[PDB]
C-alpha cells in the first residue's frame, strides 16, 4: 500500500509542485493551507480524479501561538486519520516580507508570522511525526539559498530560515536513531512573488548565472524527491542549493 | 561624556566578565538580569564603588510574548534615562536547556528558549537602532551550533537565528555606521548543576590547552569588537573555543 | 573521432580513479544509466581492465582505460588533456567528468619527502581536478556537468591530515568558481561530499567500528553504491538548476560533537 | 627580551603595515619580499631608525617547487639566526591574476604561483616554524569572498580555500604545543596598484560600512589582536575584516 505525506502550503506554486511530484511518484497526501482553500480543494480534486482516495486537504494556521503545537499536532493526525500512515513530512509554508529594524502588522504579529511559519511550525511539525513513529520515513525542509547573504530588511524572515537550518541538523541528529531523515531544499530565486512586476522580475533573473532565469516549481519539486527516495537513503542533515549559481555571485 | 552599554543576562558568569571590562574600559553599563536580583545589584554597587553614577541594573523576563517588545523598548530606554546615550549593546541572556523532539509546556520551552537566544536580541536591536561615535552590537552565539548537542533543537534554533540577525543587522545598520558582529564561544562556564566529572569529560575535548575558556576570556573578544581596532569589522563571528568546533567525532 | 564512435546515440564520462571502490561504483552506475565511460586509473591496472571488459561485455565498447598519474608536476597538463583526449577518441564526445581519484595519508606538521606529499596529495585532490576541468571545458565541440567528490569532514579534519584537508577545501574552491564560470556554457559543476565510506579492507574490523560506531543513521558507512546515488543525481535531468552545490552523504557524521 | 615575527610579503602594501604594527607592539620582524629590494631594505631602516637591531630583509621566492620546501625552511631560519626566537609567522604573501579555464604564463606556472604562494608555501613555513619550536601563533591572510568568487580566479580561490583548511588542520594539530593558528580575512582592502579611479569607485561603491575599502592598517589592527595575549584561547578562527562586503547578494 501507498506511503503518505503532508506537505505544508500546497495550495500553490512550490507547495503544490512537491504536493504533485510525491503524488505521481505513488504517494497519497495531505494539501495543508491556511487562506488558499478554493485552491487547495481544487489541486486534491484533480489528484483524487487520478486516484481515487488519495487526496485530502487540511487547514491550519502557522502563526506562532500557545495553540500552534495543537495546530501541528492537528496537521500530523490528519494524515493518519485519512491514511493510516504517514511517512513523509515537508515543511514547505512560509511567510515572506521585510520587517524593517528602523521606521501595518505590529511587530509582535511579524514575529509569530515570519517565525512561526520559517521556524517554529517545522519544529513543532517535526515533534508530532517523530511521535507518531516513537519503511523510508523523511522531512524535507524548505530552506533558502540566499540567507548569507539577505535582502536589506528581511531579519525575521531571515532569522526563521537560519533557525530552519538548525533544526534540520538537531533534527537529523536526534531522529537518525528512528530511522527518519532530515533534509533540506534551498532555493536560490525560483517561483517570483505575484505582486511583482515583471521588470523587476528580471531584475532578479539577470543574475542567476546558469541560464539568467528563476528556478521553476518544478526543479524545486525533483530536489525533494530525490530527498525522499531509495537514492537517499545515507543522507541526513544536508541542504541542497537548488539556485543556479546565484549564491555565488558577488555584489 | 563616557559612552553606555547595555549587558543583557550581565549579573553572573560571562554577561558579568562582559559588563566589568566594559566598565574597566570605560563605559557605563545598564546590568539587565532576569532572576539574579541579588548578584546584579552587587555587580552595580561594585562599578559604582569604582567610579559613581557609571552602573545601573534592569530588570526583564526575556521570554517570547506580545509584552516582549515593550520590555526590550525599556531594557534600551533604561540606558538612556541613566545615562542620556546608548553606544552598545551586547545581547547575552540566554536559556539553556534540552527540548526532546520525542517528549514545562512545549509552548513555554518555545517561548523561552527562542524568546531569549533570538527574538529579545531582535527587538533589543531594533529599540537601539530606533535611536541611532562608535556605536555596535555584539550578539553571543555559539561555535558547536553546527555539530549540536543531542535533543537541544530549540536553543540550537535560536542560536542559528541569532547568526542570520547578525548578518541581517549588520547589512540594514551599516548605513548608520553601527557594526554588529557575534563572538562564539565553545565550551566557557560550565552549567552550576553539572558534576565535575562531566565537566572534565567536555575539558578533555578541547585542543588548546584541556580547559574551558574563562568569561574573562570571552569578554576580551567583546572588547576587541567594540574597540577601534574593529572599525571596519560587520557581520562577522568571532570563535573563541580553543579548536574544539574542529575535533570530529 | 575515428569512425565508430556512435557519438549520437548516448553521452559519455570520464571517472577518474575509477578502477575500485567508489570510483568503481560511479562508473557502473554512470554505465547502467545508458554512458559510455572512461576509466581512468593510476596503479590498478588489473583491476581497470577486468572493470572495462566486463562493462563492454554488457554493451561492445562503451568503456576504456586510460592511464595517468596525477601527481602534480610539469607534465600534468599533458596527462590530464589526454584523458579528456582518450573520452573524445573512444566516443566522440564528453558530457561527464566525476574527479574522484584522490590521495590520502597523514602528512604531520611536527619514506616520501615533503615535495613528494605536496605534489601527491595537492596534485590528486586539487590540481589534476583543475586542469581536467580545463580540458573538459575548451573541449566543449546537452546535459554537461562536473562532479568533485569532496569530503563531509574538511571542517573537522584528521589530526595530522594537513595537506589532505588542503587538497579537499581547494576542491570546494573549485567546485564553486568553475561553476560560476562554466555556468554560460551550460555545464554545472558539483560535488559530492562522503563521509565515512568503504573503510581500508585491511583496516581491522575493530578500528572500522570505531568509525561506524560514530555515524549516526544507522551506525554504519556509506555503501560505494550510495556515493554513486548522489553522483548519479547530479548528473541527471532532475538536477538541471543545481550548480555550485556540495551535496553531503555522510548518515549524519558531520553533525556529531567530539 | 622581544618576542620576534615574521611577515611574509612585508614589502609593501598590507603586509608592511603588519610589520610596522607588530614593530610598534615591540616586536622583531624579519621583512620577507621576492622582488621588492629596495621597499623592503626602506622598511627594515625606518624600524631600526626606531630601535635598532630590531629588523631584517629575507629574500625568497614562494612559488612553487621541489625547493620550496628549503627556502621556507630557510625564511624561519633566518629569524632564529637574527633574533634568536621565532614567535609570530604571518603568511601574507600571494599572487593574485586571474586564470580563466576557457581560452603570456603557462598553466603550470599559474598553478606554482597561485597555489604556491597561496597554500603550499604557508604550509611549509608552518611546519618550519613547528619544528623549529610564549604566546606563540601562526595568523594566516584568508579572502572574505572566497565563496563568492571573481570570475576566473579558480586557481587563486583554491589556493585560498586550501589556506582555509591549513589554519584548521594545523590548528588542530598545532593546539597541543600551544601554538594557535588563526586567519584575518579582508574583503576589498587596498585596491590593485594598476586599477584606474573608476573600476577603484565600482567597488567601493559595495561596501556596506563606509562605501571604501579598509586600510592597510584596519586589517593589521585584526592580526595584532590574534597574536595578542587578548586571543589566548582563539585558534582555528578566521575574522572577517570586510566592511559587510560579504552579506551582499548579487
Ligand atoms: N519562491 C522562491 O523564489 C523561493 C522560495 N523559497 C522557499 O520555498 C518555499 C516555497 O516558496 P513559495 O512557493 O514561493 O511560497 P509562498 O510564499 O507561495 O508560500 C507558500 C504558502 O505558505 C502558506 N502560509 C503563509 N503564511 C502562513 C501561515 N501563517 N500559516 C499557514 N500557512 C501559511 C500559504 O498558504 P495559503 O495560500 O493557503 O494561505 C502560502 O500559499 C518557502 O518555504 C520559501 O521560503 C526559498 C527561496 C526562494
Ligand atoms: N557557557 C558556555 O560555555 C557557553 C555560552 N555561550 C553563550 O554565551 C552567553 C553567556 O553564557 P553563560 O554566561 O553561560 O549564560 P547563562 O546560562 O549563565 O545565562 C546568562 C543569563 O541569561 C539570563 N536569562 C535566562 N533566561 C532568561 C529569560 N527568560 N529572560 C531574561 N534573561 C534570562 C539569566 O539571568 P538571571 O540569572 O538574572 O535570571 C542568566 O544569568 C549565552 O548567550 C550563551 O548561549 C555559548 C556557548 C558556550
Ligand atoms: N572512502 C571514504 O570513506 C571517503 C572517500 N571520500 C572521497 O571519495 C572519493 C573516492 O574514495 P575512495 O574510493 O575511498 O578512494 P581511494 O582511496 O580508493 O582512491 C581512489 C583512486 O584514486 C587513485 N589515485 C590515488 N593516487 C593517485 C595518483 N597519484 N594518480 C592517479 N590516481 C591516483 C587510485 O587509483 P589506482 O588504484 O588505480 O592507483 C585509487 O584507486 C575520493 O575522492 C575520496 O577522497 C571522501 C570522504 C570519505
Ligand atoms: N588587497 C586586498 O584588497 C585583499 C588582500 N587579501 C589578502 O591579504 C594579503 C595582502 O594583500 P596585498 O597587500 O594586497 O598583497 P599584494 O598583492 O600586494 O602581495 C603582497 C606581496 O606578496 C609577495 N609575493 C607575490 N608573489 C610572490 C612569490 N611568488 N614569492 C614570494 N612573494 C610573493 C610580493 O612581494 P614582492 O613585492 O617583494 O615581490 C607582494 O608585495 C594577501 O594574502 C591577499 O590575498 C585578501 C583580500 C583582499
Ligand atoms: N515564502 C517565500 N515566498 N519565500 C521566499 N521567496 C523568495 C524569493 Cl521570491 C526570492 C528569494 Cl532570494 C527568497 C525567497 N524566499
Ligand atoms: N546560555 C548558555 N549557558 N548557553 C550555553 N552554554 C553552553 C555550554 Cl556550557 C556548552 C556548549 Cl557546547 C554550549 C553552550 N551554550
Ligand atoms: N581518497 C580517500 N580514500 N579519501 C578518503 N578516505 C576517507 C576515509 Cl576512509 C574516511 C574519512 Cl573521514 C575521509 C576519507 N577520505
Ligand atoms: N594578493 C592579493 N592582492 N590578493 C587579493 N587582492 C584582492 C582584492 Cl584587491 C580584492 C579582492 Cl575581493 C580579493 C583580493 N585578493
Amino acid at each position: 500500500e501507498a506511503p503518505a505525506a503532508v506537505v505544508t502550503g500546497a495550495a500553490k506554486r512550490i507547495g503544490r509542485a512537491i504536493a504533485v511530484k510525491l503524488h505521481q511518484t505513488g504517494y497519497r497526501v495531505v494539501i495543508h493551507y491556511h487562506n488558499s482553500a478554493e485552491a487547495a480543494v481544487s489541486l486534491a480534486d484533480e489528484l483524487n480524479k487520478e486516484r481515487s482516495n488519495t487526496a485530502v486537504v487540511c487547514q491550519a494556521d502557522l502563526t506562532n501561538s500557545n495553540v500552534l503545537p495543537a495546530s501541528c499536532e492537528e496537521i500530523i493526525n490528519s494524515c493518519f486519520r485519512a491514511f493510516g500512515r504517514c511517512d513523509v513530512l515537508v515543511n514547505n509554508a512560509s511567510a515572506f516580507y521585510p520587517t524593517p529594524l528602523v521606521q501595518g502588522k505590529t511587530v509582535e504579529t511579524q514575529v509569530a508570522e515570519l517565525i512561526g511559519t520559517n521556524a517554529i511550525a517545522p519544529f513543532l511539525l517535526t515533534m508530532s511525526f517523530a511521535q507518531r513513529q516513537k519503511s523510508n520515513l523523511s522531512i524535507v525542509n524548505l530552506c533558502d539559498a540566499m540567507v548569507d547573504q539577505p535582502c536589506m530588511a528581511f531579519s525575521l524572515y531571515n532569522m526563521g530560515k537560519h533557525a530552519l537550518v538548525g533544526l534540520t541538523q538537531s533534527a537529523a541528529l536526534e531522529l537518525a536513531p528512528y530511522g527518519i531523515r532530515v533534509n533540506g531544499v534551498a532555493p536560490g530565486v525560483s517561483l517570483l512573488p505575484v505582486a511583482m512586476g515583471e521588470e523587476e522580475k528580471d531584475k532578479w533573473r539577470r543574475k542567476v548565472p546558469l541560464g539568467r532565469r528563476e528556478a521553476s516549481a518544478e526543479q524545486i519539486a525533483d530536489a525533494v524527491i530525490f530527498l525522499v527516495s531509495g537514492s537517499a537513503q545515507y543522507i541526513t542533515g544536508s541542504i541542497i542549493k537548488v539556485d543556479g549559481g546565484l549564491s555565488l555571485v558577488h555584489a
